[PDB]
């Protein structure tokens, strides 16, 4: 059966009331031990939380009983659950990567604990599956319609969620110039796009181009990730203007020199870094703007 799905460019509960993510990304795949960010997420008001995955090709698998367990600890918290594959990101360029076709195999491996979830669950495809080289971001629209068509073969009804080249930013505009195309391959209709925002969306002007783009078209979009040098003062003001999803990077635990984003240090729910409190107590921000889901009451 189908629950969150889209209609006319926005997304929807089956009940029919619009749903506007509202959320973090929290690392589960490398932080198993902190299980208790789930709570600690819903009570300063995300409606959302976007998991980190893995498919076992860079990092260590997420079986099926561990994705049931966060399945069910974003249900007890009353949270939309995104669960995504972090391991295509950036193939092409980045070694090791794995491919759409990887991430759409562990999928499929998991279809007995993700259906009867098409209410609680989004599925994002696989995180930010391409770098820049140049002959694989040519590719980027037949190999996410490649897997879209593959999840619908094997049954899957839920919403997809399907990341941009160029390391999520598209500053190629090949997901802007090509999305039409992949959304008429879900027979379903039930596929959202993604845009990362952090350098290439310094300006205003290209933040309100790039959503007001697919607002206009009625192709469905979130930011599903960005961070604070793009503007985030302007990023959550259109995306309060435009009524479109927006998902923060990230709960706590960055490393790779990007210790800037941690919304709270050391998974302390409590102790709210200037971001954390940006994004949740701010203008525009989560605490003052998220609904939760109606599915929950």
């Amino acid at each position: 059966a189908t629950g969150l799905h889209v209609k006319n460019g926005r997304l929807y509960e089956a009940n029919g009331q619009e749903f506007i993510i509202r959320g973090v990304s929290h690392p589960h795949n490398w932080y198993p031990q902190h299980t208790q960010a789930f709570a600690d997420i819903k009570s300063h008001g995300a409606n959302t939380v976007r998991v980190v995955l893995s498919n076992g090709v860079r990092w260590s698998k997420n079986g099926p009983s561990d994705v049931a367990n966060v399945i069910s600890l974003c249900k007890q918290n009353r949270l939309i659950c995104m669960l995504e594959v972090h391991d295509t990101t950036g193939y092409g360029e980045q070694s090791g990567a794995s491919t759409l076709d990887q991430a759409v195999d562990y999928w499929i491996e998991l279809k007995s604990v993700l259906q009867g979830e098409e209410d609680y669950v989004l599925i994002n495809i696989g995180n930010e599956p391409y770098g820049n080289d140049s002959a694989t971001v040519a590719a980027w629209a037949t190999d996410t319609s490649a897997a879209i068509q593959r999840l619908r073969a094997a049954g899957f009804e839920h919403t997809l969620v399907v990341d941009a080249p160029n390391w999520g930013q598209d500053w190629t505009n090949t997901m802007r110039n090509n999305a039409d195309q992949v959304y008429a391959s879900d027979p379903t209709g039930n596929t959202v796009f993604s845009i990362h925002m952090y350098g290439v969306y310094s300006q205003a002007s290209t933040i309100t181009s790039y959503l007001e783009h697919f607002v206009n078209a009625g192709l469905p979009l979130i930011i599903g990730e960005f961070g604070h040098n793009p503007d985030e003062d302007t990023i959550m003001a259109e995306a309060e203007r435009l009524k479109l999803g927006y998902i923060g990077w990230s709960w706590s635990g960055n490393g790779g020199g990007v210790e800037y984003l941690d919304m709270v240090y050391n998974f302390d729910g409590d102790n709210l870094s200037p971001w954390g409190e940006r994004i949740f107590y701010g203008p525009n921000g989560i605490a003052s703007t998220a609904k939760e889901a109606v599915i929950f009451g």
